[PDB]
């Protein structure tokens, strides 16, 4: 994949905990790399992506230049669509360490992916809960790619997305959800390729092939996708 | 694999989308990473720099582009025409006078490229079947992607199917996109191509699934597979072709 | 995965294994790349520089040193333990005075660790066989290695049983290194300690063959995996603990 | 992995095609990564290293700097049992282009890996060619760890060893040696883990869990060892 | 003397002859050393008595972009006049102005232009006797003030002509000075007469100008008044003072 | 002359005008010329850099100073206390953190002196004359400038004296006024003039040199060929032994 | 003054004593600093860096020198000769490939010249004298010295001449020996003195400044008053005009 | 004056007042700026009239290991002393010897000394009146030469004192050859008699030396030597030539 960057563009602010680096401000030095494939333009623009990043960058005085740089990275997704994959250094110079060095730099790198996650409900207007999560899902910036129509004491349904989160953190936004409409039920079935096992998940989740309800609405939306542990085309595992 | 660098040509020319730039030019700096065993040229075969820099910055002020994209392509696509040696490139052209007008280092496009084995079924059933097949073969060979092996051509309204083992540079959205082109511009049945494999490669795309999801189950594709291929392992299935055959 | 780096910080000490260096001291360069999510703390949890570095400063200084390896190694110990957020650290010392006497750079040693979950298995048939499995878990514990999961021990002359899950930096070879080194320092049958898993990762090597390869044939183990970690996926057998122990 | 570096050490000498390059000599940088595991020093000599290197550079001229990068990481794995994995970018910053540029640079990488090679012999003193063979290939600083027993109109056996060439490199080796005793049978079987489909080497052999005799010995000296592709222990293999 | 001095100040603008380059603009960057003697500051604790970095940066670099002009030259004149008239603690200038992306097609690191300036005490004779003797000579002692020379002293004049001597501060060389003064001599009628006579210490002998003016030592005229507003000047050839000069 | 060199020591410490600065503290840089002849030292005696930068260092730190000069200038006047070896300085203070919000290298700060040997004529006609004099020799040894050699002493009682100082002309003069100050400044208690401070010589509104009445006044080269006759007046380029035989 | 600098230009070449150096060629650097008053042009005249770069590098490819200073001294001379303006010139080339074989950052040559006034004395005794001084003022204005003032002319026939020239002293004394001898060298021909170059005092073995028998010869001051009877001796600090009523 | 010009040479030495230092030794960077007129050079193409740098680089590079100094300032003075020596062309030095692994303990760039020397001409008076006058003078002038100082031109001896007078080339600034002046009456028995005259232009007002000697224009015996080798030569304060003031 082919990138664009930026090298080590300066910026004045005042971000930091101490308040006296929100009263005096200091330098900052941002560098970032944007992938993307280039092939198309070669059979975004520099000058506005510098004085958006400048912008977004000075609009507020951040604690932590961690907070910042997600801001950039975040806003540079939901602005320039055609970007797959970022990676945004903020160097802090004078920061206030009493030490030589070169710098202190905080690297924030997120990538779009694909993954589907399975919804359920069994209590209350069934459905008016499916549909209310695909909204809230939707006002936090995920992309839904492709939903499947839902089944009949319990309504199933299963989407197709698209996020810069990662696993572990689309899975605490899933679970942010869960809380906010009253504790529905949200599953992070797979994100791409990926398998993890870590303490808060599991990937995939640990049932889809023994799951008829999950594997139906999955065949609709994604007959063709391959199960990164067994190996197999979803439509197959519905099969048995 | 080892690798040829050179770091920081540089380079005056006349890019730019602004027509201000094209009138006054400006500088720019030109990285690339060729890769390619080395072994047997430091043992008994390589790329000259003196030359291999000569000709990039030839190549790089034959004309004015718009987008520095489209220069660090180019700069890419002939080198790999113009030494078969190398494997894979990487070539980033960087711009730092560009009219931003704030402090920075610079800013730099970066074009990464690397050779892979791929095969492609080709299927018609109109018209001189046959011929569709050949031009299609030479629309592939003429696009730069090469043929390395070609599976033999059997009749299956009978349809004429083949495949054919190449090797290509373009990454597999781009392979596609212009098989697609290809079809278009034989009248789009016509003849049909499809993306088999990009080696090991397993894509879940909106546009491309690979491996082609009927692969093992086309006993005319396994056939013509087998013929030329019938080792190669199938990236999902975990099988070589000539297994996959069997059934 | 996020990073927080510290590039090139500066520090006088005296290692060495010339005692003239011991003496006079010599600049060094630290460098640093620390791994973690950053997500948690950029949204509502994180390091500070000025105290990193200045911890890294005071161990840094408190002895001499014969071989900056052993320095570097410290820090990255150290740092593991202080921070239990860092997941991964890479950790590059740079002595550009060693006296050598040809004109380079700087000659530099990286030390690079990362945090992974292993399982391993205990088993005894001699002594207080309950015993000597707690105190091989405390001599793990006291290595600073975390115990994260632990099953229960059953009896299989019997044996006491039990497998664990832990979290640990250390690389495979040197897991098992110290997997030996607690069985030496109880009596060397008094304990068993094998490395069943660490994640996913697969080596042959002389001394370690990984995943161990009877895990599928030993009803015991699978027993013990099986009630902390059904989920685990073996990867080799590509199945779930939970169903290779159903045979 | 550990790792130790070399940044940037000068060298004068006489390397080049020209023979006026031959005749003046130039500047030469050179940087290397030796990779192996230091924990156990921390719980290789620089100045040794650099001079060593420093003197191999200037034993001779040779036309290509390749060839003398190459000489020093052979050389270098030679009197370096501990380094595993090494990597050497040899720049010449004057070389004779004439444009202005940073410097051209050649940088050569190696690892040492784990490969099983089978050997098969059927005319002349059978057992005899088996035996050049291994001798052959330790002539060629390959090391031989390990290595089975020999089978009873054939006689086979098979090898494990250790060596730095990348597959295509060993292969070409083995049939060099083929060819300086008459054209034996040395097959590359596997090189750990790795796959390959090029037009001179499958990895692994594609008939290894269909020969017999070929599981037979690999399972004397590496019943554990899996079949990067099916997934599986010779043992296993062998079993059926 | 001291030095306070701003290195390599960034600052994008839109100088050049070329259309192109007034569209696009480009990056320059400035780097001057100011001398003064800094004793008092370091001493008293004064702030008035040193320059302000910030402001001293924040200034330049507005007057440096409040236009586009042809020439980096008239550019980074402008900012020594122009600190010199803000900043009346600074003695002495040099200010460098870069330009990184002149439009050469080569590879070199920078073009600069760089402008050295310096106060120095100076005298100047005026004659007249012509129209209003006395107030040609009024008007001529303003036109130089109006151009920013500073007059410092001036003797009484001394009433078929009309004459004074002037003391005054420039930070004009010698022949700058000189071609101001024929300035005005002709944006007056060409009536007046102007002389430079001494501009410190320095001696010059050039197609234009020659210092000290060679007549001095023989026209009592200007002794006179020189002798009135500095009698202890010491004449830079003949080493002794206008005083004592005079009394011959 | 020869010299030594620091060149960019770093030093952190808590400088500035910003209230924020004295909170934060920030990154300076120095770098010091020293010049002296090392003849001497590399023929059989010198400075040492650990301590020299040592000191520096401690000094740097002690306090924090608003103006950045007032810091340039003590190393400079401590260096030459302690360093009598030193014969001009000239030592650099960078603020590469300044809080300019601009891109920049930096901004510095450069301070250069230079020891020099002087004249200075004692006057006193008024209260205890003979006191009022030695008062004065004393008030100037006081502030560090060193005393040389003193004339004897000559209604008004006049003297003449030859010291070494590092501050420039025009820093001496005030330091002289100053000294009539705190000394209460018709007749007067004394009158310090600068005769000659080397070779240098001025014009400017408030001092002169060499001062303008030396070559006619019998009483200063009087006690000034005492204790100097062949200094050269640089302007009559002649010896003061024979001035005063006039 | 001001001045315009280029700062390392790069430029490949062929320059060098190596016979493998002239066959490979390498990179050399170089940076000038012209001197010039730019007050008239910032204020209404200039040079360009578009075409000063070029020309510097066309001259510098024309040819392959073996001494690096040729080349270094072949842009100054040119310079001065295509851009008038110009006052003063120090043009460095640096040759960081050169065949040391140690560690360094580079070799380089700086060459320094300025624009200077001088008087040269003529006289002539044999032959056409008139002629002799005539061909002489020639020569001199081929090798591109500049005549400012000629004099009129005064058995011996004499004459003094203004000109202006970046030669140093010792160096300009050289041309004038060497024309003495393309024109043939009791009776002679020619006769060039150095009389003075600008305010400049020499004394070396070959060449005193000012000459140091001008105030004694009236033939001589004769012919100088008339072109500059206001210029100073640097010793007797006084005008010709005087020393000529004497 | 034109220059050439090495920069940061590196040289590994064992230099240092530490026995570890000299034990260790460490990485030093010389660069040196020689002067001296390369018109011959650069126009006559005249091989002789440059300085071969690959030499230059070699030789310092030698004498710069022979040996481990204490001082940098000794061996810095060394190549110095050594190239005046070796390369008769070069008129004037500067050498600067950097020491960047020096045990401070805290970060800067480097410390360094640097060490300039020009040669000078100079006028020296002998006399003597006590044992062999004639041969004091002579073993004077040679003990001269023995310390490299070079004897350009030696007035006639003036035969109850003996005197002479002698031109010389000395790169040693003023105050070090009056020491080495005091040097060699001592190692005489305190018979020979040796002042520095002038050392060119200069003029000096210390504690240990004043120049030019306050006494030439009254010493008639001085002036008859000076002025029969050198009766062009202007006094720097009195600014006439030798020969004249002679003439009185």
């Amino acid at each position: 994949m082919d990138q664009l960057q930026i090298k080590d563009l300066e910026m004045f602010a005042y971000h930091g905990l101490f308040p006296s680096e929100k009263e005096l401000g200091q330098k900052f030095i941002v560098s970032a790399i944007l992938s993307y494939d280039m092939t198309k333009a070669a059979t975004v623009h520099y000058g506005e992506l510098c004085q958006q990043w400048t912008t977004w960058f000075q609009e507020t005085s951040e604690d932590l230049i961690e907070t910042v740089a997600y801001k950039l990275v975040e806003r540079t997704f939901e602005s320039y669509p055609l970007v797959q994959e970022m990676k945004l250094e903020l160097k802090k110079p004078w920061a206030p360490v009493h030490l030589s060095l070169d710098t202190c730099s905080v690297t924030i790198h997120r990538r779009k992916q694909r993954a589907f996650i399975a919804l359920g409900s069994n209590m209350g207007d069934k459905q008016a809960n499916l549909k209310q999560a695909i909204d809230k899902l939707r006002a936090r910036g995920i992309h839904i790619l492709k939903e499947s129509s839902v089944l009949a004491s319990f309504a199933n349904q299963v989407v197709e997305v698209e996020t810069w989160l990662p696993a572990q953190d689309l899975l605490e936004t899933l679970l942010a959800i869960e809380s906010e409409l009253g504790r529905i039920d949200l599953d992070l079935l797979f994100v791409e390729d990926q398998i993890l096992y870590t303490d808060d998940l599991i990937l995939p989740h640990p049932y889809i092939a023994e799951r008829l309800f999950v594997l139906e609405s999955l065949q609709e939306i994604a007959p063709h996708f391959i199960h990164p542990i067994l190996k197999q085309p979803i439509r197959n595992l519905y099969d048995a």
